[PDB]
């Protein structure tokens, strides 16, 4: 019966049906976007309305709308007409990949770049890139995929080791026409291949790996309910998923005696931007954001077995729609296992003669995602001492370029003529915090150092210091490593019995932030990634840091624009908004498959519980 | 045969029996530190020299002596009379601990103040802590602990919850005098008690954690052969035990193909202190270097399997020395096992229809200590993909003390009336770095942000430096993460195939350093405390970053010593010792007993390879 259950196949067709009774969903329409909306605040005593939120554009050069159905009551709620020149286009759809590639084809400037580097048509993949906003009057309104050429010898080559620089196109995917193409002049196009499955190049395989067996033999701790309520030592929460967020968690809170205690109402990596820095024209444009322009929950891969997810796995495999409003299961795209995790408690007292050891242990939901070269896992952890984590895990192939004679400052070298331009990969995590309930409020705790003399004579003192962030315009927060600098959410209604606010600290990894210069286009658009740390006033339509419609739009919307109402943010509804990010400058290790690499945070209690949560943890 | 295996019980005894032959060893000499040293620079080639070297304390109040002996030959190769005032106290003898109380006892100065406060003395516990250097001029030259104390209702109690603030003793604990007691007021001693195995504060134990079994059917996939040799994974290293430093690691390198190439000559943990920043005199003078003054190899826990380890172990069982020289075996005392590391590579190619997928590992070399109410695990880590990695594992029980009413600065409250004073856990990593082979130089590399105009017009360029450290005057780094600085150790001889020098990057987590005043006893007694990252060129007589004997010992000594000779570390033997810590404000959720928290750092490869190094690992 939970209203925060996940979108069922019949739920989609139906949605399908509401918008073609409605005369929204003719042939030429396609969906570029649909997901289950959360219901309002304060809607738990009412009875149940699901409510789904689409995004249909039309194939035909007509305006895209807005949708908000009712499948609960078979209505539209409400449908409003898109201006994209103004709000943003649409997501990039699935079948615009391919059409890049078929337009360039047949043109002939293409095909005298082509020739020129006696490349065979046939062989040339091009990549379905994000265009951004740039200087191009003509593409303001126009859905609009700019193209990047490699060279895939065979079919089973991997394209990626043959980068064509020095060219790219830009095309109106609706009009079906090539706007442009530019050629700077040639480069080699790197020859080496980068099959690692090909045995030349991996060499014989290790034959030295004995098997880890994982089991559970009475199956795993923690209880699934309602297709997706998860009940795991003490802690409980809803796994939902979006084709947009990917998987995001609802209600997490914890059972502390009888009292089931909110912590966090919402947590989703609301965006993720790769942002590349090779000023070379053919790539100076390049940004991607995978939540917010492509989608990132709709290419979850399907996980398998003991190879993906090991041990007793519990799935969850989500619906989505296609294109055209049928429902299409992901299978096995979401993975829940528990986990061993070391050491959680341990003393040994020569006093007492008391020797004492706890393991502890994690929940893990995942799920992996690959867009074009690109492939993340993000997982979610909830911890036995109250800890909650994420992790991102970047992996795939590098996205190359060649490697200029002479060098380059922006691009790495991987191979003989084969460059790496230097990128970032930097999410947004969206936490709807309700500590103890909805009354929150954040601080930013520093270290505080102390001078010697009066009151610290031997000059050992030291303290901290925390600012209380009171309205939305003074909770724009950057890093501070140096001091310590972490953020408190606490609910000042709510205190624990030595009577202090209740609270939970987000731990930081300080990594770089955004590195464009502060007038680019990409800091702009994603101005979200310029700060570590946000707190808005929660509501209904702020949800995510670059607005709704990020393709091809400008700034204008998102976190700058919801900040400036400058709300109360001092015992409210509150929103924290994490910018978290890697910052690569490839390495030769990282070719021809990259090594997982990670990033990701924390939140740890804060005098959120009377004393150690973990005390009733049993022996062995 | 290995000249880098562990001491036998039979070498100690040798030991033993050399130092008793010489004159060196009668009835009133205590073994204060006893350890093998690692073989010299170029002695490969010469056959073994297995020496020892020995603190040796005398109980009639004659002076120590520093020793080192010859076992193989059953020769003293040198001997030498310290003058502690001069260079430093012997280490804590674990047979001094329970002397402070002892003396205490019966002082009238000690009663007088426990009867002031209703304590009985059998019930009262003393803490022997490490003394320091301070005002107090006749404690030159001679063994002082200093004692707080804690009571203990009952003989299972933990004493911990009960501090007695306002009183501390000092202790000459060799002449076995009480030199001062110093009682500034009474204040509560805190009534709760925190035994966390008392079913009255647990509650009812969970019934609701199911079994994890990990096991390896086939047992492990490394091999160890010579006692301490491991061969894992490409991975080749010898595995040391130093009742000083722990765990050290020697001959880190990594078979890539044919080649066994040299990554790490010598990894410990080459220090570890704790200094207090609570103001009172009480504690204002609490600084515990559990490496340097207390031995922290020497309380190294037996590990009970499936409990302090879990899945396929293999452990050592070290053997040190007892106070008279005989031979202890610490049984079960490191543990050796791999686990499995989630991913190690994925991604799923559209255009070449192959999906792939690597699990990754880790061997894992640990040890868990406790001195007093502290216990810290040790565990180092090497990965299939070239990775190394230390980490630190912090839990115990927090010291604790009073907890003023209206509250502190430099305290936090943990329990009605009970404190717990702010303090920080700060590690030096001795890395004997040799980057295939001891040619080697270090780089300080930092992002570099661009300004949009002319070669950036779209403002998106980013870029990095590297800066090569030359001379040791100029090796003294600061961590700076808003610019993602790093520090790379390569080998400017040796090249990857890409005509690049090979190297590591060594990541730091970027936590606070010592954050006493410069001017403060703790900051020129733990000057390595005060600086993220130091390189010095290698000599056999730098072992610590504090030097040899650091109790009691004030500034002159250690790495700030060392650097002075501002030797060229450009292509040469050099060491890097990488500083890092915690700051921890103890919260409630720590109490009665600490959840572990961790710090540590890694060292990847970066260009040290002419590919990925995992390319060979098998499917499934
Ligand atoms: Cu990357
Ligand atoms: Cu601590
Ligand atoms: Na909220
Ligand atoms: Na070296």
């Amino acid at each position: 019966a939970s209203p925060f259950r996940l979108a069922s196949a019949g739920e989609i067709s139906e949605v399908q049906g509401i918008l073609r009774t409605a005369g929204l969903l003719g042939p030429e329409k396609r969906i570029a976007y649909l997901g289950v909306l959360d219901p309002a605040r304060g809607a738990g005593s009412e009875a149940e309305d699901r409510r789904f939120r689409v995004f249909i554009h039309d194939v035909s050069g007509a305006r895209p709308q807005e949708v908000t159905v009712s499948v609960t009551n078979g209505t539209v709620i409400s449908a409003v007409e898109l201006d994209t020149a103004a709000t943003g286009e649409l997501p990039v759809l699935e079948e615009e990949f391919e059409v890049v590639e078929q337009l360039l084809a047949t043109d002939e400037r293409w095909l005298k770049a082509l020739a020129a580097r006696n490349l065979d048509v046939s062989k040339v993949r091009v990549a379905p890139l994000s265009a951004g906003v740039f200087e191009y009057a003509e593409e303001r309104g126009r859905r609009i995929l700019r193209g990047l050429a490699f060279v895939q010898d065979f079919p089973e080559d991997s394209a990626w080791a043959h980068p064509v620089d020095g060219l790219v196109a830009y095309v109106d995917v609706v009009s079906k026409e090539v706007t442009r193409v530019i050629d700077t002049g040639v480069f080699p196009v790197p020859a080496e291949h980068g099959n690692y499955t090909d045995p030349e190049l991996t060499g014989p395989l290790r034959t030295t790996q004995k098997p880890i067996s994982i089991t559970q033999p009475e199956g795993p701790s923690f209880t699934v309910t309602g297709g997706n309520h998860i009940e795991w030592e003490k802690w409980s929460l809803d796994v939902g998923f979006d084709v947009r967020e990917g998987v995001v968690l609802h209600n997490i809170a914890f059972r502390d005696g009888d009292r089931l205690r909110p912590i966090i109402n919402r947590a989703s990596i609301a965006e993720m931007v790769v942002p590349y820095g090779d000023p070379s024209p053919i790539r100076s444009w390049q940004n991607y954001f995978d939540t917010g322009e492509y989608l990132v929950g709709q290419y979850a891969n399907s996980l398998e077995l003991g190879c993906d997810c090991l041990g007793d796995i519990t799935y969850l495999s989500p619906v989505i729609s296609d294109a055209f409003g049928n429902p299409r299961e992901i299978r096995n795209g979401i993975c829940m296992h528990e986990e061993d995790w070391g050491i959680l408690a341990k003393h040994s007292d020569l006093w007492s003669g008391i020797n004492y050891t706890r393991r502890n242990r994690r929940m893990v939901i995942s799920f992996f995602t690959t867009i074009g070269n690109y492939d993340y896992g993000f997982y979610w952890y909830l911890y036995l001492d109250g800890t909650i984590e994420f992790e991102a895990k970047a992996t795939g192939v590098v996205f190359t370029s060649a490697f200029p004679e002479g060098g380059s400052d922006n691009i790495s070298q991987l191979a003989p003529g084969l460059g790496a331009p230097f990128h970032q990969h930097i999410f947004s995590a969206r936490l709807d915090m309700a500590i103890d309930g909805f009354t929150n409020r954040v601080e930013e705790e520093d270290v505080v150092r102390q001078t010697m003399g009066p009151g610290n004579e031997r000059g050992n003192a030291f303290s901290r210091k925390r600012t209380v962030l009171t309205r939305e315009s003074e909770a724009v927060r950057e890093a501070d490593a140096r001091t310590g600098r972490t953020w408190i959410i606490s609910n000042p209604e709510s205190k624990n019995r030595l009577n202090e606010p209740v609270g939970y600290k987000l731990h930081a990894h300080n990594q770089p932030t955004l590195l464009a210069d502060p007038g680019s286009s990409i800091a702009r658009r994603a101005a979200f990634a310029t700060k570590d740390l946000w707190v808005t006033r929660y509501a209904d339509d702020e949800r995510y840091p670059t607005g709704d419609f990020v393709n091809q739009h400008s700034g204008g919307a998102g976190l700058p624009s919801y900040i400036a109402q400058d709300r109360d943010i001092d015992g409210q509804d509150i929103v924290v908004w994490h910018t978290f990010g890697l910052t690569h400058f490839p390495r030769v290790e990282d070719w021809p498959i990259m090594p997982v690499d990670t990033v990701g945070f924390k939140l740890r209690p804060e005098g959120f519980f009377d004393r150690s949560p973990v005390l009733d943890v049993p022996a062995n």
